[PDB]
């Protein structure tokens, strides 16, 4: 036994010790936290006993595999967090079974690339945060055009360097909702002219980058667009060159958050005003 929380619902097994899921549990239990267990491995069917789980917690499990069917029978689950995981090698059907998956935290698990991340069947998934991880692209693979629920994706903290036109391909032949996209932390100094053409997008969030200029025009094929992030970047104020994205911050004041600064003076860029 583990810490009840809620009778027959809710029950916390964090640490102790466990290296396999616990057995004596009630089969309705809905809200499952088994973080810091030296699981270190997952066999097919490891959570059979537990159906009605919607909520499962395995952060900081020294997790290095998943095999085939990890997850097969947990139909109703639609939390998934796997965060601080030294994963390094994922089965083609390691999240198999997932039909009802609506979030996956995969944040620290040594991620290095979306292409062997097998989740291209979770269509009903609407929220993937793999923050602080090794991606260095931003290249979508084309599983994402059957991720139709989609409405968050967290990019940040990564290792990507840039965004190409390529790079949202898949989103313009299969566009969504309501998406918000958040790309802040990470190592990137250049955006290709027209990336974000034809993309629908509510947020999109680039601060802390390294980011000095934007392509002229970069976000006029947006109109869906609500909230965006572009403070905390080194940006060059010299003109012509800062002329587009001043007056665009400046004809767009309520959706930025924050405060893009000139880098030298701090003078934000908005408010200057180049000449013609
Ligand atoms: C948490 O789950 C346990 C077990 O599932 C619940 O206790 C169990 O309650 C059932 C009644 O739904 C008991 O089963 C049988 O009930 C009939 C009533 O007609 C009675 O005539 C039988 O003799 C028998 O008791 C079962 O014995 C009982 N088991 C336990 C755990 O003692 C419990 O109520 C649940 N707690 C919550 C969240 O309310
Ligand atoms: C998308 O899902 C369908 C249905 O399972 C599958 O046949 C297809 O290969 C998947 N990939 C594509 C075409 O995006
Ligand atoms: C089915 C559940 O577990 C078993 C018994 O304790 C009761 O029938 C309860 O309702």
């Amino acid at each position: 036994p583990c810490v009840e929380v809620v009778p027959n619902i809710t029950y916390q097994c964090m640490e102790l010790n466990f290296y396999k899921i616990p057995d004596n549990l009630p089969f309705s239990t809905k809200n499952l936290d088994l973080s810091w267990n030296p699981l270190r491995h997952l066999g097919s069917y490891s959570f059979f006993s537990f159906p009605e789980l919607q909520v499962l917690d395995l952060s900081r499990c020294e997790i290095q595999t998943i095999e085939d069917g990890a997850y097969q029978s947990l139909s109703h689950l639609s939390t998934l967090i796997l965060t601080g995981n030294p994963i390094q090698s994922l089965a083609l059907g390691a999240f198999s079974g997932l039909s009802s998956l609506q979030k996956l935290v995969a944040v620290e698990t040594n991620l290095a690339s979306l292409e062997n991340f097998p989740i291209g069947h979770l269509k009903t998934l609407k929220e993937l945060n793999v923050a602080h991880n090794l991606i260095q692209s931003f290249k979508l693979p084309e599983y994402f055009s059957n991720l139709t629920n989609l409405e968050h994706l967290d990019l940040s903290s990564n290792k990507i360097q840039s965004i190409y036109c390529t790079d949202l391909r898949v989103l313009h032949q299969m566009p969504l909702l309501n998406l918000s996209l958040d790309l802040s932390l990470n190592p990137m100094n250049f955006i290709q002219p027209g990336a974000f053409k034809e993309i629908r997008l509510k947020e999109l969030a680039l601060d802390t980058n390294q980011l000095k200029s934007v392509p002229d025009g970069i976000f006029d094929r947006l109109t869906s667009l609500q909230k965006i992030w572009l403070h905390t970047n080194p940006w060059d104020c010299s003109c012509p060159r800062i002329d587009y994205l001043s007056r665009w911050l400046n004809k767009n004041s309520q959706k930025e958050q924050g405060s893009a600064k000139c880098s030298g003076s701090g003078k934000p860029v908005r408010s200057i005003i180049c000449p013609t």
